[PDB]
DNA sequence: GAGGTATGTAGGC
DNA sequence: GAGGTATGTAGGC
DNA sequence: GGCCGCCTACATACCTC
DNA sequence: GGCCGCCTACATACCTC
């Protein structure tokens, strides 16, 4: 087995007394390669031997879903080993490296000292994935088909601290392991200085001198796992075929642990696994949720958003075109993004594509190279060395406001600003975009709509001189929903049809028996015309029916012709039995393409909401529009009072100069009472200029006080007449900014109607441009 | 054969009419697939038909040295091929795919009719790279093996634009190939406006409409190769056994091609192979002599001073810690590296590590993390995903001045600045570094120095205070060369030695007969110590004069024991005959290393200049030191004269300005000529305040005119009485240091001597201190 | 005696 | 009739 | 995130005939 | 720069007895 170092004395006499090493990666592998070399000055520490080494490569299978337990009506209970488990590389390799067989229970002494190694230790990153995903399968497979193992011990991990935190003069840190410990800390602390703070997002972040100390006590910080009797139950939930039953389990959210809990833990390291499995797993299982499914508001993922803020902020100060690594660099740097590089990489790509049937109807990047046609479903992108992607800035700027991203709330990372928890747009895009996504306990289905019907829909909710407006609110409040929706017509050459309570896709086709060809221009608009051709190649009996397949459909387009016999048409007609809603040929070529939609979506909270269908999706975006342009107004014009009053103040300042004859002063402080006794009032004028994301009452509390730094920091030059003038100017524009801005909101629907309407405009406008051409402003 | 597409209709009847195209790179075969994947509207254009698709992987090996010629006495010549040839993957699987036989000389038409494909088409980028070394080594391979096939022109290769200009309201471009080229483009033109200049380095940088309108054509943009009688003697001196052979034709330079010759390519595609020879191959061997000879005056490679000026553009701000790929990406951003990324990451690591016998005994860079120690001469480094490197801003500032960056030449990279020509330090560090790079027809060794010798020469050189300084200076101009030089005992327990006209290193080793324990703890400076043992385990009869080997060495120290037979000093004592300068136990050990210098440098210009001893190197080095003070000296006294100046003026406008009243004026204008009426020389302070590598001549034309910016721009608080008390005293100041500098530029024995004096001691305060530590400064 | 074999490096592809 | 097999996506590894 | 081939320059055992 | 394993959720032929 590859990546297996084979320690001295195992599988021997003294195999009792060794213990295996578990990496979920091969940073893991590189410290503790460089923990076994330390070797000196460590009498107790481990050295090469005894140790051993073996690597999980990242993510490995459950048995969970891959056993059977068939044919066990004999008697006795017997799990099947579906092939799928028993050929992978990993499964195999860890069993072949500690000497264990499946038939063989390990109840006595005897037979676990048969075991190659005495004990197993899973050595894996503080974050939280690896601990509770990957510890998580890997001790439920050991649950699963040997239990004893765990109940008596064999089972076992270290725990690395995730924060540290160092005082100045001492040299032991807090060695702290949980977020909320490191907060509870944190404010219990008077303040936080004469400490310094280190995360350790992974296990190769430490240095040397933290490895060689935790090498030096390598015998603590080592956990035992304890199997109990309620774990059962736990696993199954967690791991197995029952979906529901992790559904009810995920949908309440994480309980902490007890402090008695924790001190019994710390005091004696045996680690229970259904407290393991309540806690480690299940944040796990929520932080791939909230990465995973599409906010309803954003239409779009944890990921991508923080991929459209690394492009608003890379391409604002210029929207000149950058490769896709660079990009991927810049915002993993900036935007925090701890995870890796690939993952990022393909996103951006994933985002970037643009083609018919692709998930992303508005693509937020303008994408330059081969991301692939249709024909691959954008499984022939090029490498990332080279794609050269840069960003829509029209489309971005008329679908997300700049202001609006200012209002939003952020996310806090380590103290500092990251994305935004939701980037709420004009129009919802979790109903133009559409994908598949399973996440972890929810799978994440749509299918996209209009862009006719939901513009209708916002124009009448929000416009009063729409006749439906009235009837629109009346279906809000009682859920009525009078007009209709239907699946986007776009890049679709198709027919949509509603049978029941499900809509249907089809290609079209033409038959011309003279000469035996069967043309289809049009697919189903999801499957990529490929991989649909191979599953025709591999559909049964239809191989008599037909002699061979020819593609001439080149990018843009579809059109393959099918060689069939000449006596084929009577006999495919009379076998498929063509039904009153799909087509007999339709059925031979498999044109019909059912469309179901799993509305499982996240609140802006965190929690999973579920919609029945896409008008509560819209019904509920719609407040946070409201309320964000009611509270962006109230800024708007508390900033502009703000702002006209400091611009009166130093166009006083500059009228009163001429006699005020400051220069025979001594200080900055001489010359700030004496405008203070002018008359000036201070003001924050650093604040005034950019609020940057100042709510009203702390802008407010802010601009109570301030300073005379505004009159103290204008040049030699904006005192000429000509600048008086246009400072003039300006503050009579601002003002009748200021009373429109009033008068928007006295207006009778409710605050900015007539700024949604203009914004609704510009934004159709742009897509019109965008849909005239290839998704290429040039 | 792996990456080998096979093409319909390919070695059959239509075999002879098939093309075969050879990627150098993955980008260029994905550059392959988009346009045989196009297709449609190309009925000339090629389409997988009659194309297939070949890798070459990047660099292949030369069969010119593979070869033997040997037992050609029979009265034939034959060539028998080694087996290091017979078994490279790429050479046998392409031999496969084009169905050729070594043996079999095709000169008939039916001989060539049994190849699979009717010609090769080799495609790579078109940077100095790939074309000239990939197409070299190839077609040279080719030429030797089968002089035939170039001959009738079997092998051809197709030829990209470099460079392309695009004039607005036209759809073709310039499409210019070689820089050259576009220089005289540029320079014929009367302005380069109406015109956008796009590079393509690399294939995969052309765009969709790019790579179509180039396969729309693509039987134009074909260059078929042809063999002249004088191309033999061309490749036997660019590949082969004779390495002499090449400096002397590597010595002379590159000599363009004439415009005739030019034209006549143009005109017909049949590009003889002594003029690519001639052109492509000898710029790509100037290129690399460029890129892998370390500049004497540096003592580091253009690569290694990239990344340094990225380390100093990137740490200045903020001396924080940041990743390896992190720093690369920015490096390769801002400083315009285009070649690759693992390339750039190995040298970035190898200039980081430090270790004892180390290449860099001096590492730029502060490292954190596992760059591997001595036992394995850096070859267990870590990976690039979580090393952490820092500048070592100390070191760097004492031994890269600012000023003298500011002052040094830099190479334009398409018009915008990048890393200097040369970074000449306080102290020549090609002395103090070593290492071994084989460059493309030389080989640079060299042997690290004591930093007392080169000390005491340097300050004899500079101080007129040492005895020796006249003595040095008759030494400079009569070659004398009186003090002496040793290497560097630093990291090194063992004793050097001189005997003949070649330094030797021995370790040190203890007896002990009683036990039979053979203690090595100091062994040879260079070798890894790891792959010593190695090749002691190897080491023929030594098995029978050993037991086995043990190790205990562990980082920053050596100590191995040799298990050896009882009855084993006396034979071997015996049989190795201890000479005069090695002791048999040495000889037993092979701790005697031989070390050899070759100092094959290139000048600042680019010529590679060879030196006997490191004599020369420092006294070529010091002239260039002496005009950097010289001028940067003068560069000093000149911008702090304009400062003085500028700095007077603002001062007499502060006192003026009580009763001066320029309130009242209209606009700018207006404003600058009345304080030009009243006497004000006007002066462009955002060129005194940052001079921003400014040479004399310029610098005072530009001072000459100027604007009163500088006057309009200072704000409402530096007209205080405090500020102008502060300027004042920052006037007498720089009054001062002006005097001083005018002081110090008429000294006797040369400008800036007391300067230098203070840099040494400085810059040897923070070598001891680094000495002190493990090179972390903490 | 003579010939053939194996890394060893940096900056590359 | 019943059971077993194979992708097919987006982020993660 | 790490397994495949060398390029150019070149002191050096080698070991069983 | 691209070959190896899946994780979670889930409409769907299937085909020879
Ligand atoms: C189990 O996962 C892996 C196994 C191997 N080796 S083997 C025995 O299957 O030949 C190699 C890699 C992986 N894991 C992978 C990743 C792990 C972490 C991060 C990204 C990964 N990306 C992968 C992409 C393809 C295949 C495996 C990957
Ligand atoms: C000859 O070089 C290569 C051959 C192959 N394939 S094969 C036919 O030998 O099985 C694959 C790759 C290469 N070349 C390599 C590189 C080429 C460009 C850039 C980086 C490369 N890095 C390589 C690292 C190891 C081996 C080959 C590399
Ligand atoms: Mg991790
Ligand atoms: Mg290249």
């Amino acid at each position: 087995v590859d990546k297996y170092t084979r320690a001295r004395n195992a599988g021997g006499k003294r195999a009792q007394d060794c213990m295996l090493l578990a990496a979920e990666g091969d940073s893991a592998l590189s410290l503790l390669r460089t923990g076994l070399t330390l070797g000196k000055s460590n009498p107790s520490g481990p050295s090469f031997d005894f140790c051993g080494m073996i690597s999980l490569g990242g993510v490995i299978m459950n048995a969970c879903k891959k056993v059977t337990n068939i044919t066990t009506d004999s008697g006795e209970t017997i799990m099947v080993r579906n092939e799928q488990l028993t050929n992978n590389k990993v499964l195999q390799g860890i069993v072949q490296v500690l000497g264990l067989d499946f038939n063989c229970h390990y109840k006595t002494q005897e037979e676990r000292a048969k075991l190659r190694y005495g004990c197993i230790v899973a050595c894996v990153d503080q974050d939280l994935d690896g601990c509770g995903k990957i510890l998580g399968l890997l001790l439920a497979y050991f649950h699963l088909f040997w239990p004893q193992l765990i109940i008596h011990g064999f089972v076992k991990r270290l725990l690395t601290p995730l924060i540290r935190v160092y005082e100045k003069g001492k040299t032991m840190p807090v060695e702290f392991y949980y977020e909320q410990e490191f907060d509870a800390w944190a404010k219990k602390q008077t303040s936080l200085v004469n400490h310094t703070v280190k995360y350790y997002k992974g296990l190769a972040a430490h240095d040397t001198h933290e490895v060689k100390s935790m090498f030096k006590h390598f015998d603590n910080m080592v956990y035992t796992f304890t199997l109990d009797d309620s774990a059962k139950e736990l696993f199954h939930i967690y791991f197995g075929g029952e979906s529901e039953l992790r559904k009810r389990e995920l949908c309440t959210g994480v309980v902490p642990l007890t402090e008695t809990q924790t001190q019994s833990i710390h005091s004696v390291r045996r680690i229970p696994c259904s407290l393991h499995l309540q806690v480690d797993t299940k944040a796990y299982k929520l932080d791939a949720i909230e990465r995973q499914i599409p906010n309803f508001l954003d239409g779009m993922t944890r990921a991508r958003r923080k991929i459209l803020a690394g492009g608003v902020k890379c391409f604002a100060s210029n929207n000149r075109e950058r490769k896709v690594f660079q990009f991927g660099g810049y915002v993993a740097d900036h935007m925090f993004y701890h995870h890796g590089d690939m993952s990022l990489n393909t996103s951006i790509i994933k985002a970037a594509q643009y083609y018919p049937g692709s998930s992303h109807l508005y693509p937020v990047f303008i994408g330059i190279g081969s991301f692939g046609s249709r024909h691959l479903g954008g499984k022939d992108a090029g490498s990332p060395r080279y794609i050269s992607v840069q960003l829509a800035s029209e489309f971005i700027k008329t679908m997300f406001p700049a202001e609006d991203s200012w209002l939003l709330p952020y996310v806090f990372e380590d103290g500092q600003r990251a994305e935004p928890e939701y980037y709420v747009p004009v129009l919802p895009l979790a109903i133009m975009e559409y994908g598949a996504n399973p996440s972890e306990g929810w799978k994440y289905t749509t299918w996209a709509r209009q862009l006719e019907d939901i513009l209708a829909l916002v124009r009448a909710y929000v416009d009063k001189d729409n006749p439906k407006h009235e009837l629109l609110h009346y279906a809000i409040k009682h859920k009525i929903t009078i007009l209709p929706l239907r699946p986007s017509n776009y890049n679709f050459k198709g027919h949509l049809k509603r049978f029941g309570q499900y809509y249907y896709s089809y290609g079209t086709y033409d038959i011309s028996e003279q000469r035996n060809i069967i043309t289809i221009t049009e697919l189903p608009l999801r499957v990529p015309t490929v991989a649909y051709i191979e599953s025709i190649k591999k559909s049964s009996n239809r191989m008599t029916f037909i002699e061979e397949i020819i593609d001439y459909s080149s990018s843009e387009t579809i059109e393959i012709l099918v060689k069939l016999k000449p006596n084929s048409l009577n006999r495919i007609v009379e076998e498929f039995k063509e039904t009153e809603e799909q087509d007999s040929i339709e059925n031979f070529l498999r044109l019909r393409n059912c469309l179901h939609s799993h509305l499982n979506f996240v609140k802006p909270k965190g929690g999973i909401i579920e919609f029945n269908s896409y008008y509560e999706i819209l019904y509920a975006w719609l407040p946070y529009r409201r309320e964000l342009y009611q509270k962006r107004l109230m800024r708007e014009h508390a900033v502009l009072k703000l702002r006209i009053i400091m611009e009166t103040a130093i166009v006083r300042y500059i009228n009163e100069s001429a006699e005020l004859n400051l220069s025979h002063y001594e200080d900055e402080k001489e010359a700030s009472r004496i405008l203070s006794e002018h008359g000036f009032p201070p003001l924050n004028h650093t604040l005034i200029i950019s609020p940057e994301f100042a709510s009203i009452e702390e802008l407010n509390q802010k601009a109570l006080q301030g300073c005379y730094t505004y009159i103290l920091s204008l040049q030699a030059r904006e005192l000429l007449i000509a600048a008086k003038t246009r400072r003039v100017e300006k503050i009579k524009k601002m003002q009748a900014r200021l009373d429109k801005v009033e008068q928007l909101l006295q207006e009778s629907p409710f605050p900015g109607a007539s700024v949604w309407l203009e914004e609704i405009d510009a934004v159709e406008k742009a897509i019109i441009k965008g849909r005239n051409t290839q998704w290429k402003f040039h």
